[PDB]
């Protein structure tokens, strides 16, 4: 047998490079200067605030989780 890590979709939960508190609340699809530009759509649990990622920074996820929380 074997394991690995890969991507989530919407939900994933994970400390991000500039604050840490933020819950994938979705994905968004827009196009801007004439170009198709996806976004993620990350809702801080702080306050209920609203924070864009362009994808174009991100590659791929740009998250990563330090819950070392097991049984």
């Amino acid at each position: 047998a074997g394991h690995m890590q890969t991507s989530f979709k919407t939900g994933d939960k994970a400390v991000y490079p500039g604050q840490g508190v933020g819950e994938v609340m979705g994905i968004e699809h827009t196009e801007v200067a004439g170009q198709r530009q996806s976004f993620y759509v990350l809702r801080i649990l702080e306050n209920g605030m609203r924070i864009m990622i362009p994808i174009n920074k991100v590659g791929s996820v740009g998250l990563r989780e330090i819950i070392s929380e097991e049984d």
